[PDB]
This record gives C-alpha cells, sequence and structure tokens, in this order.
C-alpha cells in the first residue's frame, strides 16, 4: 500500500535501512501492523534481499520462542510495518541484540511520550534510548521523528491503551558490537 510505497522510496528503496542484495534481514510485527502493508514490505525486502539473502518475520509475542541462531542477522527492523504502533521490552530488545551479528543493525521505531508519564508503559525517546544500550548495542542514534497519523492515533488507543498528547514516533538505530 501507500504506506509502505512511501518507506520504500524515502528510504532509497530501503538502502537508509541498510537492505541490500545478500543481506539476512528479520522483521518484526504485531497485531497492530496493517496485513496489507506487512505483506507489502516482506515482498519488497525478499526482493532486495534476493536468493542470497534471507528476510525472517517474526510476531514480536513470538521472537523470544522462535530461538534464532545467536548472531545470524544483518538487520532487523522493528516497528516500523507501516501503521505499526509498537512498545519495545527490554526482553525484546535484549534478544534482537542476542540474533544480530558484530556489526548488524536495529532499526526501530516505536511511539512515545514527549515527558515522563509512570502511569503508562510508552517511554521517553531517552528512557528508550537507554533501553538499547542496556540491552547491549552500541552507536545507539534517533535517526528521525514523526507525528502520528489518525489511525496511528487510534491504534495506540485500541492496541496500547493509552491516551496522550505528546505522542510522537521516534525512529533509532543501534548496533551490535563484537564481543568484549
Ligand atoms: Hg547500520
Amino acid at each position: 500500500d501507500l504506506g509502505t510505497e512511501n518507506l520504500y522510496f524515502q528510504s532509497n528503496a530501503m538502502a537508509d535501512f541498510g537492505i541490500s542484495a545478500g543481506q539476512f534481514v528479520a522483521v518484526v510485527w504485531d497485531k497492530s501492523s496493517p496485513v496489507e502493508a506487512l505483506k507489502g514490505l516482506v515482498d519488497k525486502l525478499q526482493a532486495l534481499t534476493g536468493n542470497e539473502g534471507r528476510v525472517s518475520v517474526e510476531n514480536i509475542k513470538q521472537l523470544l520462542q522462535s530461538a534464532h541462531k545467536e548472531s545470524s542477522f544483518d538487520i532487523i527492523l522493528s516497528g516500523l510495518v507501516p501503521g505499526s504502533t509498537t512498545l519495545h521490552s527490554a526482553e525484546i530488545l535484549a534478544e534482537i541484540a542476542r540474533i544480530l551479528r558484530p556489526g548488524g543493525c536495529l532499526f526501530l521505531k516505536e511511539p512515545v511520550e514527549t515527558a515522563v508519564d509512570n502511569n503508562s508503559k510508552v517511554k521517553t525517546a531517552s528512557k528508550l534510548c537507554s533501553a538499547l544500550t542496556l540491552s547491549g548495542l552500541v552507536e545507539v542514534k534517533e535517526l528521525q521523528r514523526e507525528p502520528l497519523t489518525p489511525e496511528e492515533v487510534q491504534s495506540v488507543r485500541e492496541h496500547l491503551g493509552h491516551e496522550s498528547d505528546n505522542l510522537l514516533f521516534v525512529q533509532i538505530t543501534g548496533k551490535k558490537p563484537n564481543f568484549e
């Protein structure tokens, strides 16, 4: 759909997410991910990575149990299926770090609060960055900030049971270091 087309073109055919021929990529989705957007994105990733690469598609609630090989992914994309509104727990970030290879990169999108609210599980941008660091990632950087569309606002209501006036999307990246 249009959301996925926008994602594809604006990221240089996903080159800006490190997607290219031969890359091993995992795409993490959840029930907030529109099915057509997920299928559309997977189709594009399969075309880009080709026969020598790999696209593994994982629901966030199945990721831990899927028990992928340690250090087997070049790129992991999470929360990025257009329309998704997904929160990433410390446990999920740690598992992502485990299955990335050293030098592998996570690109993550998560709706965050502009200010701290201890009544909701939504984080701030700062706390989310620290979560990536504690999971073991390095070169942790914020790449983009976006407002939510009305549908994504509804999605946060429906799927995260949360209502706020400071909900922005942040896109963050982090890299797995070699073991020390
Ligand atoms: Hg990268």
